[PDB]
RNA sequence: GGGAUGCGUAGGAUAGGUGGGAGCCUGUGAACCCCCGCCUCCGGGUGGGGGGGAGGCGCCGGUGAAAUACCACCCUUCCC
């Protein structure tokens, strides 16, 4: 077989020519998650936008209403006075811009980095080829950069999402976990919806939200009505 | 509609993209072996069949721009 039998009783759950509404989902991917942790609840959709036209990027983030259900590591990379901040902020890692590269050798155990604006330099032209290709050099567009260091610390480790469509016009997120009750899983569904639809590009022509679907890690998916 | 296809270099070697991922598969048949189709960058890959009857896989590390299981939405090319 495709897949192992956990697998198959799952994709019995699921009725795959159905669009579900939001609620339905909710309840239903606390069915769709029997691998031996605590799953992650995903959330795909198939964009209304031309990939290869920088005007018709999406990206940004999100403030999920009920968090990630998940511990994020932050490492912020600051000068002066924003050090401090940072650090009272409860970045797990606070470092000096002038020490970067011990950063680089193998102190790199962490789910998320930020900077201020005027360490970006040293950020990017001594970090960015490792960061970069793993989604975690900071970048202004992505949240990650700006003085309000403290706030952004902050919203990371309150549960804030970022989100950015991949090069083929699709896009995803996780935004819970499958142990969160439905209607929380509900909540965090829409904000996440919401905060695409406020994405939505002036030129994209068409049905923005062409396909959406919730999932689980290791999970089938559910097609969902957006709008719901 | 049906079926395939995804390989610069380095690296076990055939790594399309992104997101999830620390677990996954297995008497609902593991390892290994044999037959056959298709695809092929000629390395292999992929799908089916037969034997077999209990072990494979991933996380880490290494290499690399990127990491292997597993799962999700997509995209490329080809065949009929
Ligand atoms: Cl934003
Ligand atoms: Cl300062
Ligand atoms: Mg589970
Ligand atoms: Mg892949
Ligand atoms: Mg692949
Ligand atoms: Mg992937
Ligand atoms: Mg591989
Ligand atoms: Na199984
Ligand atoms: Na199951
Ligand atoms: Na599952
Ligand atoms: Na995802
Ligand atoms: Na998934």
């Amino acid at each position: 077989p495709k897949h192992g039998k956990r697998y198959r009783a799952l994709l019995e759950k699921v009725d795959p020519n159905k669009i579900y509404t939001i609620d339905e989902a909710a309840h239903l991917v606390k069915e769709l998650a029997t691998a031996k942790f605590d799953e992650t609840v995903e959330v795909h959709a198939k964009l209304g936008i031309d990939p290869r036209r920088s005007d018709q990027n999406v990206r940004g983030t999100v403030s999920l209403p009920h968090g990630l259900g998940k511990q994020v590591r932050v490492l912020a990379i600051a000068k002066g006075e924003k050090i401090k901040e940072a650090e009272e902020a409860g970045a797990d890692y606070v470092g000096g811009e002038e020490i970067i590269q011990k950063i680089l050798d193998g102190w790199m155990d962490f789910d998320a980095v930020v900077a201020t604006p005027d360490v970006m330099g040293a950020v990017g032209s001594k970090l960015g080829r490792i960061l970069g290709p793993r989604g975690l050099l900071p970048n202004p567009k992505a949240g990650t950069v700006g003085f309000n260091i403290g706030e952004i610390i902050r919203e990371i480790k309150a549960g804030r999402i970022e989100f950015r469509n991949d090069k083929t016009g699709a896009i995803h997120a996780p935004v819970g976990k499958a142990s969160f009750p439905p209607e929380k899983l509900a909540d965090n569904i829409r904000a996440f919806i919401r905060a695409l639809e406020a994405h939505k590009p002036e030129g994209a022509k068409g049905t923005f939200l062409r396909s959406v679907y919730v999932t689980t890690t290791m999970g089938p998916s559910v097609r969902i009505n957006p709008h719901s």
